[PDB]
Order: C-alpha cells, then structure tokens, then sequence
C-alpha cells in the first residue's frame, strides 16, 4: 500500500542503497529502478519520495492541503525544534507565516521601499568591486554581505558596515552549516542523527556554528526589547514584540520570544544564502560561457544603458536577462530536495497509501531537470526559457521556490534581488576568469541539502 521501494534493514533502513556523498544521484537511481515515487529508509525515519515534474505537482499543488505539513531537516532542527516560521506545522505555522508575509510586506517587500534598499545595496557593491582594481578575487563575501544587508536591513533596522567583523562572521557560521549539511557526513546525520548527535565530528562544529547564529539574534532581539517604540516599530522584530504585547491576554498565543528568535532566524539565513549562492554560481556559468555574457551586455546597453541604476520595471523589456537568470537558478538547484513536507493526515495518492504524519521528499531537482520540459537538462542553455522568436517562455517546472502551501514567501525579494544585483553588476563589469573558459569546472563541489558551487576566483573590470 505504501510506494514500491528497496527493502530496508533493522535501524540502518536503506544504507546499503544510498551514497550520503550524493543523495540526490542515489535517490535518482533507485527512481530509475522503482518509478518516480518511492519509499526510503532513511535509518529508520521512513520518507516517501516525489521525482519529475508531474509527480512534485500531483502532491504539492493538486493535493496542496494534504501535502501542506513541514518535515525535518535535522541539522537545522538541533537548534529551532519546531520553533519559528520554517520548521512549525498547524496553528504555529498558520499564524508566523501569515505574520511573517504581513510584515516584509508593511517594511516595503515587493514595493517601492526595499527596492530603493536594494539599488542603494547594488552601489556599494559596485564601489567595492570597483576597489579590487581589477583583482583577482574570492567573491563569496562580497556578494554575500551585499545580499544579506538588504534583509538585515528589514529584521534588524539597519545594515551591516561591510568592514564589520562580526558581520563576516555570521556569514562564515551560514556558509558553514549549508556545506556541512551538503557532505557525506551531514547526508548520514539526516539518517541517524540520534546517534550522532552525542558523537565528536563535523556535526559538532556545525551545531556551534547554529548556536553562534542563535546567541546574535537572541541579543538582537534583547537589544529591541530594551529600547522598543510601541508606537513606531523600527524593524520585524519591533513589530513582532509588538504583536507580543497585544497578545499576552491570549492564552494559546503563537506569538511568544522563542517563536520570535527562531522566526527571524530562518528568515535571516532564508535572505542570505540562496540568493548570495545563485549569484557565484551565476558569475561562474556566464565566465564558462562567453557568448551568454555578450548577449546580456547588448540588451543591458540598448535597454538601459550607462547612464543610470537598473531598476524593477526594466525586467519587461528584458527578455534575454530573465532567461539567464531562470536558466542559472534552474542548473544552480541551490536546494535540491526541497524543505521537506509531511502528510498532514491518512492519505491517498495515486494508489498508494501514505499514513499520517509521512514525510516527504519533493526533488525539486528532478522537476528543474525533467526531460520532458527541459530539451537538454544538463547543459546551461538561456534558450530553455526563450520563443523560437526569443520572447521570455515561461515553465511549469521551473520551481526553484517549490510550489503549494509552504512554498518560500521569500520569492518576491529573492527574484527582485537576483535582477537587479545581476543586471547592476553586468552593466558596471565583465567577468574575467582564473583559467581559460574550456577549463573550468562548473560540476557542484558538494550536493545535499544544498548545491554549492566549487571554490573560485575571479576578477571584475569596468566596461
Ligand atoms: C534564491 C533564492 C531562494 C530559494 C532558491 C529558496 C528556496 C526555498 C525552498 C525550496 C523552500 C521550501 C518550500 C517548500 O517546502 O515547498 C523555501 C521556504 C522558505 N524560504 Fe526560501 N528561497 C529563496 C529565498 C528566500 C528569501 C530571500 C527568504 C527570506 C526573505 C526566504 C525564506 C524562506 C522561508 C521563511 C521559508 C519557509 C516557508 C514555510 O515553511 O512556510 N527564502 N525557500
Ligand atoms: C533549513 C532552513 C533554513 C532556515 O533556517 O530557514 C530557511 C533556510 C532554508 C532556506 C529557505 N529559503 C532559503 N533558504 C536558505
């Protein structure tokens, strides 16, 4: 009654058919052998997997409210444990995420506010890149303090001075736990992590790295509680402790400080490593291809030119640029199986039965790479998203947010973010390589919970 899939053993389940160095190259084998729905044995935690786009679709959106529960990621859940907008489930989730959408949107997402945050953000960018002199440079940091500023600016008030020591800090705590969480060990941590937990090892290393994260959050969060305005909230903490007050009277309250720390936690790594992720993969899939490159300067100049900052509105008439940016998230699969979900009750799908409580893989690279939408999935090609006339050609699997109930509600910043900080720094630089265009290798270095992308170097030169 469950999906066919390999027998499992006592406790290790299906080990044996799994290589934690690549989860999602395994998962995909036994797909090949069992159908694109499956049931594995992570240790003993049971999950049912979703492979293709039909499949993803079928649960997560035609049967959206039953596929609506949040699963585990263990890694993280060592330090939010079902607290906070990303890992809650009913009322908890419920009542933090429609809280969470309401007030990005009052502090100007997705309007006219965060993207004069942005634009402001994307200049000092630009000053800095222009300070390298042309070098030769990681760009890892410099991309991410840019990107995580303009989220900071909206849960903490205001940015981070990019010379800030702690600030660099954080993001090395950040990079840290989506590399652990994307190796061997952090794949096998997902299977026995009640093991592994009480173990010395690289699991460790990153829970201390989550609980550096945890303790400058906590701070400020003690920092607004002790200055806060009732009357004029500053930030999203303010205007949750707000929601706090009016809501003490409440006996069943949602809103408490663990819900807060944990809530702007998930949203300060939310707004921090995906979008900085999908732009170094980006700059290394336009360096490995010239011609891409080219082709998004030619539009960038005729549509925009020299003379001004890129803006919101320029994507309409940018065909070209959005279909670069589509095709880098769409290889980049920065989260490939997705967050994942569980059944919220007793359910039929397709013919099989998934008991309450299940949980659930969406692979969410297998929708990006289906063959059926893709003409060749594993080659970075613009045109999967282009008119024969080159018009911008929308796709039903282009799901890098996922798709249904607890699909990311940080898609609106993320995607105003990737244009414009893509688009101001084309306008402003061309890209120029370490090693020679037929020798670099744009294979990820680590796939997981997440695709990173390998170590590079680079150097920015005005135009
Ligand atoms: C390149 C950019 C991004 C990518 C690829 C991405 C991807 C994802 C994915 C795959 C999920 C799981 C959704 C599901 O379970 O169906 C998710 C959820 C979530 N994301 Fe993102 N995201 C991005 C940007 C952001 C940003 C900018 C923020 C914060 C401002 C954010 C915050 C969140 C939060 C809070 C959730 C939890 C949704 C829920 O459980 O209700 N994400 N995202
Ligand atoms: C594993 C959950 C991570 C967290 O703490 O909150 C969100 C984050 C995962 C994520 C979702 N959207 C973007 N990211 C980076």
């Amino acid at each position: 009654k469950l999906p066919p899939g390999p027998t499992p053993l006592p406790f290790i389940g299906n080990y044996l058919q799994l290589n934690t160095e690549q989860m999602y190259n395994s998962l995909m084998k036994i797909s090949e052998r069992y159908g694109p729905v499956f049931t594995i044995h992570l240790g003993p935690r049971r999950v049912v997997v979703l492979c293709g786009h039909d499949a993803v679709r079928e649960a997560l959106v035609d049967q959206a409210e039953e596929f609506s529960g949040r699963g585990e990621q263990a890694t993280f859940d060592w330090v939010f444990k079902g607290y906070g907008v990303v890992f809650s489930n009913g009322e908890r989730a419920k009542q933090l995420r429609r809280f969470s959408i309401a007030t990005l949107r009052d502090f100007g997402v997705g309007k006219r506010g965060i993207e004069e945050r942005i634009q402001e953000e994307a200049g000092f960018l630009i000053d800095a890149l222009r300070g390298t002199g042309g070098a030769n440079i990681d760009p890892t940091f410099f991309l991410s303090r840019t990107v995580s500023n303009v989220i900071s600016s909206i849960v903490f008030g205001d940015r981070f001075d990019y010379k800030d020591k702690e600030f660099l800090s954080l993001l090395r705590m950040m990079l840290g736990i989506f590399q652990f969480t994307s190796t061997s060990t952090g794949q096998l941590y997902e299977m026995f992590s009640s093991v592994m937990k009480h173990l010395p090892g690289p699991q460790q290393q990153a829970f201390q790295l989550l609980q550096g994260l945890e303790d400058f959050i906590a701070k400020k969060v003690e920092h607004n509680q002790r200055t806060l305005d009732p009357n004029s909230p500053r930030d999203f903490i303010d205007s949750f402790l707000i929601r706090m007050q009016e809501e003490e009277k409440n006996p069943n309250t949602e809103f408490y400080l663990k819900n807060l720390v944990m809530t702007t936690l998930n949203l300060f790594i939310g707004g921090t490593e995906t979008v900085s992720t999908t732009l170094r993969y980006g700059f290394l899939l336009l360096m490995k291809h010239p011609e891409v490159e080219a082709k998004v300067h030619e539009e960038i100049d005729r549509v925009i030119g020299k003379n001004r900052q890129p803006k919101f509105e320029d994507r309409a008439k940018m065909p070209y640029m959005e279909a670069v940016i589509h095709e880098i998230q769409r290889f980049g699969d920065v989260i490939p199986m997705s967050l994942a979900r569980r059944v919220k009750k007793d359910t039929k799908f397709r013919d099989f039965f998934l008991p309450k409580g299940t949980e659930v893989y969406p692979m969410l690279g297998s929708v990006l790479r289906d063959p059926s939408f893709f003409s060749n999935p594993q080659d970075f090609n613009p045109q999967h998203f282009l008119n024969e006339k080159g018009q911008f050609k929308k796709s039903d699997a282009f799901v890098p947010f996922s798709i249904g109930k607890r699909n990311c509600f940080g898609e609106g910043l993320a995607r105003m973010e990737l244009f414009l900080f893509f688009t101001t720094v084309m306008q402003n630089f061309r890209l120029k390589s370490s090693q020679s265009p037929k020798d670099i290798d744009v294979s990820p270095k680590h796939v997981g919970f997440a695709t990173i992308p390998r170590n590079y170097t680079m150097s920015f030169l005005p135009r």
